[PDB]
């Protein structure tokens, strides 16, 4: 049960950016878009030093995270079903003072319709702190098995989905000029090398179980996995003398202002 | 004939950077770290807006592109054959007023070493524009090569080598600690992520010859890169399908004063 790479890039990007924020002297509306478990969003509230008295919004599409999530968040923390890739509820339109967005590790189908929904969600002079991945293999690992000769056929009518700054250059001047094109008065845009290491096969294939892109089936998803394992061999993201898997992933951290 | 990732990436890279620069009013001494060919000394040169009358030195280990750089690089311009992993000669210590290093798509053998001579040739107050590479598939290629049953064994007695920061989380961190350390006051590090396609398969194999760390022989060299390919088709750096080659890889600049 590892979400570990997301719970620690989420926790070292926000302490490390904190002292960076600037806060309204009350009243204060925060969001928190993908939430999941809110292991990180009851570390956001307790780390955010300001008066949101009984205003912590959150949200995620996966309801079944969301109810286990909003049962152990408690009140003064609202937490609802949402995709930020639908059209808005203008209900919470400039409602948040800050909203942040720590990368959920699913393959973001629209990037400038978040983008413009997350500035649109944002009061006047509203703080924005979004992460996100410009490199990732498990994404590069998946694509491969959808080219495979066995699959290729059977997998083609799904959407491999492109992003105009994912495996691009210099995607942080790509991302910044999109923020401002949808109109960010401060924009701070950097990336980040990472790496996290598996010291078993077991946790590995684990993650790939939670994150596969592919339906399949109880029948098949055991076989889909293993030919995914045996791919991650070939790509040399498994050790294979060790039985070790190490990722190491690019991740493009956003600081910018309404 | 492409050395063009190598170009593109030291031009990019010295032109967002020059206007962060501050020049001493006359008689400066410039050096270029692993200068190759000269087209890009010569840019830096037209470049640098400074008075370097008759000083811009600088070195490479391989004098066969020396002389032919040296052959073209013109007078109030020295060349001479250096390593900046040996021991540095005390005649240009606190020599260069300004000293770069674009990175040269050889692995680096010892780093603090580098660094610290890098220190040492810095005059009081000199500044330091120096580009690395934190992650490259190339590397993790040659190095998987190195490890499949066919040439494991005849390529044991030769060093993989290992880096302090290639292929670490947070590389442009531990550099940053590193050349502080080594005794920098100013010091600014960034990771960049950039992307470099090759569109056809005859351009990457050209490349992967000029950068083979294997000495082989002209018998077997055919035979070893013919196999770093498929090793390259596996890794699913060569797209086998489009017969192409996409490079993603990641790049700490380094911006410091003594």
């Amino acid at each position: 049960n590892s979400s570990s790479m997301e719970r620690r890039d989420a926790l070292n990007s926000l302490t490390e950016y904190l002292p960076k924020f600037k806060w309204k002297e009350s009243k204060e509306k925060i969001l928190d878009i993908g939430c999941a478990d809110g292991s990180v969003t009851n570390i956001i509230s307790s780390c955010c030093p300001t008066d949101f008295e009984l205003f912590e919004a959150c949200d995620v599409n996966v309801k079944s995270v969301k109810y286990a999530t909003e049962h152990y968040g408690t009140s003064k923390m609202r937490f609802r079903v949402m995709d930020i890739e639908s059209d808005l509820p203008k209900e919470m339109k400039g409602k948040f003072d800050h909203v942040f967005s720590f990368y959920t590790l699913h393959w973001i189908e629209n990037q400038e319709k978040a983008f413009q929904n997350i500035y649109d969600l944002t009061a006047d002079d509203g703080e924005c702190f979004l992460t996100l991945l410009a490199q990732m293999p498990v994404f590069n690992l998946f694509d491969a098995l959808k080219h495979t000769e066995k699959w290729r056929h059977w997998l083609r009518y799904i959407k491999n989905f492109i992003s105009p700054y994912y495996e691009t250059s210099d995607p942080d001047v790509v991302i910044e000029l999109l923020l401002k094109r949808v109109g960010f008065r401060y924009v701070d845009v950097r990336c980040r090398q990472k790496k996290f290491e598996f010291y078993d096969l077991k946790s590995f294939r684990n993650l790939l179980e939670a994150v596969s892109p592919f339906k399949v089936g109880q029948e098949l998803q055991e076989e889909l996995i293993d030919d995914v394992m045996e791919v991650a061999k070939e790509m040399r993201i498994i050790d294979t003398q060790n039985s070790t898997a190490k990722l190491i992933y690019n991740l493009v951290v956003i600081h910018c202002r309404k």
